[PDB]
């Protein structure tokens, strides 16, 4: 039959988009290898982190489901830097693979207009740069108004495990082939980018003796605004979690390592780096910092059910010879058996440069790309992307205007422009990037900064936003009070600057306190930060100021005067939709940005 | 009339390369746009460094000029991490730019078959991919074999300050402009790096009362085993050295740059840096670090005759106005004044991957690149390039087969191999890289490890290499001593390994202490590190392996069992030297390379 929006991938970003692109009310096909496998996370087992948990509670925000998946299915959850204040913190949960996987399955069956099918997609059909369908490897073809490509590490993907080649996606999956035919007829840039991830373990071979302990924290937060409890973003004191054990390699590990670097498709150059705990294989940690002598290891359990354990920070493509030698190097370990071995995985990636902000291809219209094919890794990275592409998948088979997130205001707006502007030369990881405006994009404010965006598309309910709209409502009450009322002589707001909790005001001062735990912990930051947050929206309103001046789709980059000709290209190979966008573009200098504002400025 | 050898350039890379193919015996034509800008120091007032440091030493080991020259002309040296080890130093020298300008300029004027050219070279001309020429802006061809590009900061090159832009190569100097339609003619990858440099300051405006003192060291280090004395690497006590100054940043200096962000073209990436110490700009150190509040900056002397500072740690391209609020923010500069802006440069330059660790170009025969034209930034990694690439134009003029630096033997090696096997994404630095053989590759065994392909090429005099033959062996005869003798019983040598000088062991046990300075400090290390040296050696036993292994320039990279077809593409564009190369290609995979080992078998 027919479809408005097909989305080829059952992963984390064809998930949020396929679901969003439906619950907007449009036909959706969402096309998968193994059905069995929707929604599986193969990496670590946890969803958050230090960028990533920011990201979630956005797509939460949004209408996503990532949000309220972890929450129900997680076994671990806590606020990751905690000495530092509220705006830089980011909750970061460990999850039940298995239920997790279920859990995401079960909302794709019982979703009205969204249909799965497990066909491998392996064309595209386009009519004058415009979808039209998408071609089945079973010599099916089907119409759709718009396609969202998200097949992650799966497109000609091979598995590397010592000097082995393995063709699949995943370790003990198939893999994608057509599909980049297609790109490539079309003159699409393909490029290869490969990821490592750490064996298994057999929990019954470790010994968990004289090694630390990382729990949850009491009480423990939640990464959705409608899970339970409603409206909160915490859970109640007393809630069942597991426990993660740290143990460190030893300079034997490394000489280990060392001595068969040359065995490893994971061994990159020798090049100064970032930071011991943001290099992936186990093997860089050790050639980018030949001076430290041990790293953590996170051995995470994944799942209620399940004797296998997840040596977090210790992903290699050695040979399984090694991986053994290596793995029984590390205290704990000594006697451990492997249950799956770590390896590494190279997959076709089309440069995000290739699409808009919107994540609609520059090149098709109807086409949008996300996930992991779009040069990123890691579930949430990826599962941001999902939700604007379906979002636009959606409004561009409905026949309206793609939307994008700009970004100075939602963490995910940062990425997909990181994306869309600068390119990539390496997988995009979050943990990586800044925003200029790290203190007006928290962990907390996001429901109420994309909360209306949300009603605005359907994503959320009517009754939904009144919530969101009511407890805002309050929250600016209870600081136009604080603010008002004094204590030489201050503003009870402007306490909160001076390390006075709603709750040091309480007591101390014996004054009246929020009674909705958001309204409370949220009016507290704001105050606390309201004068943080001007010094940085005033020392970049210049920067803003461009961000808002829009730049037509139609201006000829040739009628514009004093423009080297250089840039008139990259001007026109990026069609910035903002003046700002158009100044991150790499090669597009001050100079340029102005002479181009003067043309803008007569028009 | 007629040359062997054209050396399009008269920068660090342009001079080696030309004294060098010269020394060698060729007619060597070095070009320049000014004359009198011949060995001209653009930016940092010093040679040497952390990485740079052991380059210089290996350029000098191998019968280059600019150890000679940096030591000669140096105002203040030093050697730099003490407090480590001595394999793990490296020496650094304060320059007086004009002094070192000069010096170079007398070299090459007093350079046999070394001629100088005022032209700007706007062709290179070819025939069926052979060089056989270049021609001048002034409608004039020449007649050369090879052709050693190293136009440096040049190409193309564009002045960024605030929003202005201003063609030319550096302040004050024009640009090159034909040379670009050579390259794109002929199919090269074009891209753009920019980089940049701190204002110069008014010593005279500039308060250095309340600021810490950064004095040389004595006795103080030299970079050349040429200098005097001859034979040491050391600078007897007591020599005139200047001292620079250290003023930091403010909250205040920050807030100023960051309000100004929109107004200077070094600002971008909100990546998360590799550490403050290490970004070029200072409109990064405020935008990579958003939680560092003050960054420290070395006020350095360009000479004795100059009032001109250096503020090392404060290149920018914001507009001029906001230059001076801006250093005028900083500790001892409230009230100084600017001599020239500060800026950005961008400017043309050709992937290394486009050339062959000989660093000839992949696409055409004779043709040579070097400098930062070829991706790189600083004078000393540029210098390394220039003595590779002018060597081997030599040879290729002469009929001869071209030359490489393995990058298990020499740092340059390391670069030139990190170059045309890696590629760049933006300027590489030395201070960026690592060696896998960090221990066998010193910042003083240099002379002992290069002094041999020297001799052999005749960059070093007879005389010359008889001086490195004959300390060595003496370093080794005095090892076999401390290795044999005892004292539970231990061997001296042994004894090394146990925070053991060969100064304690003159005191506390009455030995003796070895003939010359170096004999007696390379001895002393050896013994201290043969052990680790040995551990590392073993450690990378494999991968050398592959280095050994040799691929002939013909095999068809189809007729390999097993090789996967895009792997076979990237190993036909790259003509990998030896396997172990073909491995450091990326893309080229364990699984690839053992296919490969199995059709060479
Ligand atoms: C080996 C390995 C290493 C990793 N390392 C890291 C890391 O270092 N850091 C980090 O953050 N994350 C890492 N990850 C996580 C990775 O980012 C996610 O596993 C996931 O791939 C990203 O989400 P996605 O939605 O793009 O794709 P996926 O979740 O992988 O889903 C892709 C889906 O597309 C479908 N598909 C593929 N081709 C077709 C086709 N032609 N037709 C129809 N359907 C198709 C598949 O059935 C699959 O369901 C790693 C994963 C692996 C497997
Ligand atoms: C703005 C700026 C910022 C810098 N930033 C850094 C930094 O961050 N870190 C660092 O280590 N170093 C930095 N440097 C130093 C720089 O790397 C060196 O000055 C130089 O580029 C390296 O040596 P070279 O021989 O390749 O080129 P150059 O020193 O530039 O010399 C090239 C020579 O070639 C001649 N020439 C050019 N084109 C032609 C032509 N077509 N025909 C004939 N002759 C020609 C010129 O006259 C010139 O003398 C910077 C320099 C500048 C100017």
């Amino acid at each position: 039959d027919e479809f408005d929006v097909v989305v080829i991938g059952g992963g984390h970003a064809g998930i949020e988009a396929a679901l969003a692109a439906a619950r907007m009310g449009a036909k959706t096909a969402m096309f998968v290898l193994n059905a069995d496998t929707i929604g599986q996370m193969s990496c670590n087992p946890a969803i958050g982190g230090i960028a990533k948990g920011i990201v979630v509670r956005e797509i939460d925000a949004l209408g996503g489901e990532m949000g309220k998946a972890i929450d129900q299915t997680g076994i671990q959850f806590k606020m990751l830097n905690t000495r530092k204040g509220k705006a830089v913190q980011s909750p970061r949960a460990q999850a039940d693979k298995k239920r997790y996987r279920e859990y995401m399955k079960k909302v794709c069956e019982n979703q009205e207009n969204l249909y799965i099918k497990q066909e491998e997609v392996v064309d595209i059909i386009v009519k004058n740069n415009q979808v039209v369908g998408v071609r089945t490897n079973l010599g099916v073809e089907y119409k759709t108004k718009a396609v969202v490509v998200t097949t992650g590490t799966f497109l000609n993907g091979v598995i590397y495990i010592g000097d082995k080649m393995i063709p699949g996606g995943r370790l003990g999956e198939p893999r994608s082939e057509g599909l980049s035919d297609f790109y490539r007829r079309f003159d699409f840039p393909l490029i290869r980018f490969k990821t490592g991830t750490p064996a298994r373990l057999d929990k019954r071979t470790i010994d968990f003796s004289a090694l630390e302990v990382a729990p949850g924290d009491d009480p423990p937060p939640k990464f959705s605004f409608w899970t339970e409890p409603v409206g909160s973003y915490w859970f109640p004191k007393g809630k069942e979690q597991v426990n993660c054990w740290i143990t460190y390699t030893t300079p034997k590990t490394h000489e280990i390592i060392r001595k068969n670097l040359h065995r490893t498709a994971l061994y990159g150059g020798l090049i100064k780096g970032i930071g011991p705990r943001y290099c992936p294989s186990i093997e860089d940690k050790i050639v980018k910092f030949p001076d430290k002598e041990r790293h953590q290891i996170f051995l995470e359990p994944e799942g209620l059910d399940t004797i296998e354990i997840y040596p977090n920070g210790l992903s290699t493509s050695l040979p399984e010879e090694v991986q053994w030698e290596m793995y029984r190097s590390i205290p704990g370990l000594e006697n451990v058996v492997l249950i799956r071995p770590a390896y590494a995985i190279e997959y076709d990636v089309v440069p995000p440069t290739e699409l808009y902000p919107t994540l609609e291809t520059k090149k098709i219209r109807g086409l949008f790309h996300a996930g992991n094919f779009n040069g990123t890794t890691g579930y949430e990275e990826a599962a941001g992307q999902g939700i604007v592409a379906g979002i636009n998948a959606a409004l561009r088979a409905f026949g309206k205007e793609p939307i994008y997130l700009r970004r100075d205001e939602s963490y995910i707006g940062v990425m997909i422009d990181d994306l869309t502007t600068k390119g990539v030369t390496e997988p995009y990881r979050l943990f990586t990037s800044r925003s200029e405006y790290r203190l007006y994009i928290r962990q907390d404010n996001a429901i109420l900064r994309l909360a209306k965006l949300g009603r605005e598309l359907g994503l959320l309910s009517e009754e939904q936003y009144k919530l969101v709209k009511e407890l805002e409502r309050e929250i600016e009450k209870w600081k136009e009070f604080y603010k008002s009322e004094r204590v030489r002589s201050y503003s009870v707001a402007t306490l909160m600057t001076m390390n006075y909790t709603l709750d040091d005001v309480k007591e101390k001062f014996g004054y009246e306190v929020p009674q909705h735990p958001y309204v409370k912990e949220e009016v507290e930051i704001q105050l606390k930060y309201e004068p943080y947050i001007e010094r940085e929206r005033k020392l970049n309103e210049k920067l803003k100021k461009l961000e808002d001046t829009k730049i037509p789709p139609d201006i000829d980059y040739d009628k514009i005067p004093g423009l080297t000709k250089e840039a008139r290209e990259k001007l026109k190979k990026f069609k910035p939709i903002t003046v700002g966008q158009a100044s991150r573009i790499d090669g597009i200098t001050p100079a340029a940005i102005t002479a181009l504002l003067v043309y803008l400025g007569k028009l």
